[PDB]
């Protein structure tokens, strides 16, 4: 069949015409090994979104297979016993690995692992309330803790990755914090942002929770969190199984053990094939070369990008870790335009401007993106001369602190705005009616 | 290489939930399994009862299934960067033919995202603030807290505790506040027409009726409790869908499932692509003619055998309910688990909460190698327990039965001054709420 036949299929019985159709390239990928995807009808792109960030290592990554189709083939996939030996056997390479892992329990999808976070971190603590910033999953409360304020339903505030508001919650309302959680964000930030946060979080007896479920393998090898930044818990998610769904929260005996008395469960979490493939993944990462390799792509492709965008004059900010970097632009327009165009040449951009590498790029697979982005913008400029500044200025201050809000809900603005939304939101946890809590296992209340 | 000592201390110290993982469970792990049969770290063989805790229906490494995702994983590729799939479409496109509800259906991981997606789709589609439920639905503190017959105003759940009486009454007072009734259907103490006259309750109020079908989906029927011929317009599977590959499925009226859109669920796992062939594969066997009415003959032959072993040393006892997923209700709670653990050393695993789960898989010898256990270990518990051990037969107390079902199920199916007063103080306190104070939505509905 053809693109244009499935998607009529898939409008009938599947498809959400935005989610799945009509805000993404118009093409379906049949296959894909290494770099390369190619669509119903033969077409072949190089991918730069991951597969939404679920691939590290790359598309049908010989070991990883190997690994998965033996424990199929030969042992089974989900049995009646919840322990296995490639389950002992990840976990303890895990709680070698990383500084923070003690103990380590495992999920199916990053939005449930840090719901699982959340909720060992209450049942651990026996306190109400988390504070957040980032995005960690779909459901309500993490949604509404990606902005600043405080839910009373759902115990959660959002702090907009603003230290100044962290430290006078926690010395306002400390002792009611179960504990804070933090999609690292590391292009307006550093390391020392997130080793603050910490050592305040310590300061006053609250568990720090790293979000990883992005950041895990992309950071760096071991994340942000093994780049030296401490934390209680980890997530993480995409790129663990390289595509296959595992995501794993490691942290303090104590909060993991908090496993029975939450009453957390689930059918699919004892699954055998993601933690087989999960320890192959690991010891990709651990070859000698392999990550940096990996990295050079991405800074190879994010040179070149910076040097397309800055050559036609647009105002630019390409940054980030070199697997996981950042296209800023002036306007949320331009982007869209391009990566859709180079389509047209290839290429699978990410829209939301974080490109994406993987361990199986050569320089010939950054070097086809990098012809097709050169092209697209060329085109997309040529046919519409006022998309975007063309005058070889910079980005704006303005522009920089407002994409911060937008995009991943960061105040980072001391002006009257953001102070009297810290002092209000303060004023709304500590004066609230205090019998009134969200629903909790175990009860607080 | 290692044995079930060394196993648990390793991950006792790395990995493991104490009661959850180890000591609440059977003393032996799992090393590999097929069909009807696993065998342990130290080549001991044990009839599987559970169902993998009901995620298999075929039976373990079932050669189609095993075949169909290693394909999809081996020559094609597990998780892309389009979200549609062909196994996707096809996978919708067999399930929008099987089912009468589904006019259009979406993936997850699990059963629990699974439900908080229906939850979310209704709540969407509707823009009403509250849902009824019965039955568990998940791990989150909102289904959990959902199986207790009562109102919590900051999830916007009200449990009705399977009780028509109370369903009625809630809707009259505040159906138009309800976005939806999700319910995990109860067979072994309710009917088909006990749902179908929960169905028409909703229908009535407009308010969408929706079928946890997590866990019955493939065993109270080949098309579950819905394809008996209970209407519904969402419908969650999960357990058993791809024969113990993680896959939920979210299907129903064509307006709710739209609402995905506007509700901002995702997810990424969601397009994996390997669990949906592995699902195609499932229908096609359960499809195939036969098969499904061999697994119920097994079913039966197990129930059978298990009544006549407890009738026949005095135990008064209970077993009903569908072939696919029958009860085994004891006098207590305490006399089941300690037959189950005793049987286990006779090389069986049965389900110690007492829903006894046959597959595919099973026959004659595997069923009656079951039984064999069973015998013994009754025998066993009966000659050591007598505490917990009745031999005096007869049937189980009317009351009894009523305290299983509140315990087990949160049924409340007593009409008496209790359950009456209960019904109306939780009618009142919905009524008579702060309506300023509701649970975050999104979309925004205040
Ligand atoms: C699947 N959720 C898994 C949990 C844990 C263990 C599993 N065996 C299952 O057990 C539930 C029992 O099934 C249930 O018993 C009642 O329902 C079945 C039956 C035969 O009708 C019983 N008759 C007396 C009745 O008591 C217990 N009341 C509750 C037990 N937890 O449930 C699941 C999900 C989550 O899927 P996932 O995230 O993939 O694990 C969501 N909805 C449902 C309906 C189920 O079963
Ligand atoms: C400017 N710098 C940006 C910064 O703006 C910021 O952008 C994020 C995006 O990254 C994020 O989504 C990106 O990842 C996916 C979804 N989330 C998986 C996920 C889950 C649940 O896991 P599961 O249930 O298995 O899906 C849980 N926790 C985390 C942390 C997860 O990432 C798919 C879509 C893809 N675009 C957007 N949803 C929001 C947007 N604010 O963060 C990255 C950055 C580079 O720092
Ligand atoms: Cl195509
Ligand atoms: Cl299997
Ligand atoms: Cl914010
Ligand atoms: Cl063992």
């Amino acid at each position: 069949m053809n693109y244009r036949e499935l998607i009529e299929r898939a409008r009938r019985t599947t498809a959400a015409e935005e989610y799945d159709i009509s805000g993404r390239y118009p093409s379906v990928i049949a296959h894909a090994e290494g770099a390369w995807m190619t669509d119903l009808s033969g077409n072949r792109y190089v991918d730069l979104t991951g597969a939404d960030a679920a691939v590290i290592l790359g598309y049908r990554h010989p070991a990883v297979n190997e690994a998965i189709t033996r424990q199929i083939r030969d042992y089974g996939t989900t049995f009646a016993s919840t322990l296995s030996v490639p389950r002992v056997e990840l976990a303890e390479r895990m709680c070698e690995r990383y500084e923070c892992a003690e103990k380590v329990v495992f999920h199916k999808t990053g939005t449930e692992g840090t719901a699982m976070a959340v909720r060992l971190a209450r049942a651990a603590t026996g306190r109400e309330l988390v504070l957040s910033s980032g995005y960690h999953g779909w459901h309500e409360w993490q949604m509404a803790g990606e902005e600043f304020g405080y839910q009373q339903s759902t115990g959660v505030v959002g702090f907009g990755y603003n230290e100044k508001a962290l430290a006078k919650m926690l010395e306002a309302f400390g002792e009611q914090v179960a504990g804070v959680i933090v999609s690292p964000e590391v292009l307006y930030f550093d390391l020392d942002h997130y080793r603050r946060m910490s050592a305040l979080c310590a300061r006053y007896d609250v568990p720090f929770m790293l979000d990883e479920v992005y950041t895990g393998f992309r950071a760096g090898p071991k994340g942000v969190h093994g780049l030296g930044v401490p934390a209680d818990v980890v997530v993480l998610g995409k790129g663990l199984a390289n595509g296959h769904s595992l995501a794993a929260v490691m942290g303090r005996r104590d909060i993991i053990d908090a496993y029975d008395v939450s009453g957390i469960q689930g059918t699919y979490t004892r699954e055998v094939p993601p933690m087989a493939a999960a320890l192959a993944v690991f010891e990709v990462l651990d070859t000698p070369g392999v990550y940096e390799h990996a990295e050079a792509m991405g800074r190879r492709l994010a040179d070149g990008m910076r040097e397309i965008l800055t050559g036609e004059g647009i105002p630019n900010w390409v940054g980030g870790p070199a697997l996981m970097f950042d296209v800023v632009l002036p306007n949320d327009d331009l982007g869209w335009e391009i990566y859709k165009t180079a389509h047209d040449f290839g290429v699978y951009f990410e829209d939301s401007g974080t490109q994406l590498v993987t361990a199986a790029f050569d320089e010939a697979a950054v070097d086809h993106a990098l012809t097709a982005f050169r092209k697209a913008t060329r085109q997309v400029v040529a046919d519409r001369p006022d998309i975007a500044p063309t005058s070889g200025g910079e980005l704006t201050e303005e522009r920089k602190l407002d994409f911060a809000e937008e995009a991943f809900g960061g105040l980072l603005r001391d002006d009257e705005r953001t102070n009297a939304l810290i002092d209000e939101t303060i004023e709304k946890v500590v004066n609230r009616d205090r019998s009134i809590k969200p629903v909790l296992f175990p009860a607080q209340n």
